[PDB]
């Protein structure tokens, strides 16, 4: 329930006047998420309190010079230390609720290897919960969101020559952000030849979140089919790079357990469930980079280009 | 944004009450979306009109006998009627939404055939668009929801010689229809031997659909854990049967349109086109098939048994 | 060169001569690639001496009472303990050149934990080529091929009542054995219903190889078309069951050699290696079995009836 | 049996002489398969005239020079013709055999579409053999086999001024064709970037084949072992372009099928089914395609560069 809300933004409002309404939204869903992670409830309160961060992360390093860059970079440094401090914890629920599509892929001789494999995760799972509920009842966690929620209350315009942004209108910044962020998709997306390699993926997948992220904050400047369209235009490309980008993950996961699995007769059968894994996920990968060229060439169109005209028509 | 809100429900109230307020609802996330449907903002709003749709009339079926029998019946056939009435303009964006991904499965020499059968979904989506819309503007639609909103707001409790159900307490009519849901869905898996049938298949996703509509409407009457780990129990098992049938349903889409493509030299090429597909998702169908018995096997287990004991405990 | 070279037999001439000029033929085989075994010049010469023992074994048993049961079982004994004696050099070479295949099947990570295994199997055939030099030029293998082209030579008729099929003429023998196992397919084929279990493939495997064996051992009894076309109907479920149990052996032989992976750090990466393509043979097993059900369908047909019928026209 | 058989050749004799006992042996191949061919009795015999008719004329081409130009010209081009000529037939044969593999890939409602495209295959076979037995029993065909047979028997030197290689001793003119082959081979396979083309790959594939058709004929200059692990050394590189080749004929065939399908309504459901072959014949050859860069590096390796020079050795 945070990435599927919107702000009423206004267009004629400044950028750091809508900017503040933005991380007043992300700080909101952020506490409004800490009951659910402390009962371990269920693993959507800590993902959800997770994309909050890391929108507002990304929205304050694509706007900078909306805030000065000491308190930029102290609300980047905060947020960032808070994400990675969710990063264990996080993996445990995840590859916990992929233990059954996990089975279900090795042979029959394999799968019992993997029971020993799930318990370490779910051992992890409560240490690593108890770790974040100690940090979220802390002190230290108290103070910073207490210092960020004083901070973006405060509606004073800053030293505009030290956040040159922050008086723009936020139509002007809309337009050009939004702009420059889908040139850098298609720039790199052509750049792109045949190599078709694992950096040239990840950027663009990162350019690709850069551009939603903008739309979704923005999306109330424009008409809603405008917006809806322009979203919907991107979507396929999206999941391809972000299939993608996700078997990475999970084979870079999955090869770190390898590095630390017991050199003993027992780590042997879970070793070999291991690499069952990895290689099945190795070659669904592969068959998602296949295709890529032709799913970025048809999102490479005039309709794309007609489409996002149509979404900043008559802003500057 | 209809499947992933909850009530809050009192569990000493009758079933009737909850019930009306679960309708109040779904009719109220009904109307809520008929603005974007008719102007055409997005695909989400009609496929959350359905939602609403479908969720309503399965949780009237499963609860049969708390309305008297002819308003049940009423209810029943003015919702699958307006769910009819949304069929074909639903298919239409849904395939619009895959054409990418249809397109980049099919050898370059095929791909270009798949350009008229779009242009044509288009002017299809179009012609359902405007006959959707009259149909929301018009006096029999606002009637029938007139006459709905009505009824349901009417807090008088039925006969109960003929509508036994409705005096019940809330939370023995969860604990009953929940029990009886997941009793349904392990009789019919184990009775899925070796053959695993189309009908078996699609028959328990059906299941598994009304088990889960169950414990969201009486999500409140449970601990929030509780609710959230049977959900999670059930969800490799769901994904699966849902894919598989979502399989059929886009295979069964294009066997329909194999069927009246023109006989002549363009409609060839477009048949070839259409056969690639067909053909490609019948072999993922029969890989997800056969991880079906597994994924059951896994889900049919004493964890899974111990769960829902700790879910209705206390309850009778 | 065994599998695919034919003998001129006399349909009037007793089985007992028939089937001596066969062995006289396979034995002749066997001794002829004994040098190219010894010099280790290819793989081949070992593959074909062993194709020569399986269909001499297989055809005794097949043709069981047209020699003597001790002079059978002594062939039956000598042939299977020669065999089995070749199957340790034999896997070393197969797996030997499965390496690149396998290489090419595995993420880059896990490809160099590879290395180690190969150079292993190299050392293994070493060892395994040396042992069976010494057996192919040891007495008791000189002794047991003298005994047995001595007695293969002795074209006196066998006691008809201890060898009752010896003096039967060789079309009527013909004909009753390739009717028997023709039915013996289709039986077991049909028997074969949803779960297409590994035994039942592993049996119509057998089933289908006798028939084979059967059909080329006769060949010159029959016209040539009716013989090809007859070898020609069955290729295409031969193929889907010789690739089945193809991968279930390499299957085993990969799971055999995980029980005996060193328990230490170094065994770790090559059994994540092994689970690798354990897994991956598996998967592409399980796709193979998806196609058993309409390939042998296809198999049991009218046509197949009527050509079987062609060919033995005449014979009793 | 034509790509079995092996030449005993003399290193010391001329390449002129050399060539002629390989034409001999080629020539007396596609003659010995002439009855065969005629009596339909199987798609072997002429699968053997044409891979013999093939060796000939890709040995004539690297071998330039052994004989004068005109002689030269007028072998490859009757050669040619006569390859030509069996095109048709050996279609309707390769695809008819392919008839149950074909079946068993779609789904069961676009098999039936499949029976009156193989009843066609079936009529267009009868009539292919009909016309090419017209042909062999022709006195044109006969007059190029006897005059071709005169030539390769005439055993006089020709001018060594026209045909400057026929007089080089056939060890010198081994070494030397079989390098120049092999770094074909390897320039191009390194050439080879991520583009991976369908024209890299076919070239590449006629590269190997050239490859080894200079080491099949000049076999018997070199120890048997040193010739058998260069050949092995070759093959999964070999298997890979192979399919990729076969698959991407294959793909070609069914594409010219779909041009000629009448465009009518029996016409639309075999071009489904057409097209269900082609696209899962294109994601076949697309998995082959990313195999290739790892099984081409497995190639070019030092290993391979030993084996030649151990191949070459003591020659010049």
């Amino acid at each position: 329930m945070a990435s599927k809300l919107r702000l009423q933004l206004d267009a004629h409002a400044s950028i750091h006047e809508n900017v503040r309404r933005l991380l007043q939204f992300t700080t909101s869903i952020m506490e409004a998420n800490e009951e659910g992670i402390r009962k371990d409830i269920d693993s959507e309160f800590l993902h959800d309190f997770r994309v909050a961060i890391r929108r507002s992360r990304s929205i304050l390093r694509l706007l900078n010079g909306v805030f000065d860059p000491e308190k930029t970079a102290w609300m980047l440094a905060g947020l960032r230390e808070l994400g990675k401090r969710t990063n264990d914890l996080r993996d445990s629920d995840v590859y916990l609720l992929r233990r059954e599509e996990y089975t279900s892929l090795l042979p029959p001789s394999l799968r019992p290897a993997l029971d020993p494999f799930f318990s370490d995760l779910e051992a992890d799972k409560r240490l690593h919960h108890r770790q974040f509920c100690r940090y979220l009842t802390g002190r230290e966690y108290s103070g910073f969101m207490t210092s960020l929620k004083e901070f973006i209350a405060e509606g004073e315009l800053p030293d505009p020559e030290t956040a040159p942004l922050a008086a723009e209108p936020t139509g002007d910044v809309a337009a050009k952000t939004i702009r420059k962020a889908l040139k850098k998709v298609l720039v790199h997306g052509r750049r792109t030849g045949s190599e078709t390699s694992d950096a040239e993926l990840h950027e663009l997948r990162i350019d690709c979140k850069k551009l939603r992220y903008l739309l979704e904050f923005f999306a109330s400047l424009f008409p809603p089919k405008a917006t809806a369209q322009v979203l919907r235009q991107m979507k396929t490309l999206q999941d391809n790079l972000g299939t993608f980008v996700d078997l990475t993950v999970q084979m870079e996961f999955l090869q770190s357990r390898l590095e630390t699995i017991p050199a003993d007769r027992g780590g042997i059968s879970e070793a070999a469930a291991i690499g069952g894994l990895l290689t099945t996920l190795y070659r669904k990968r592969e068959k998602v980079r296949e295709h890529f060229h032709e799913i970025f060439s048809g999102f490479d169109s005039n309709e794309t280009g007609e489409l996002f005209d149509e979404l900043l028509t008559g802003l500057a």
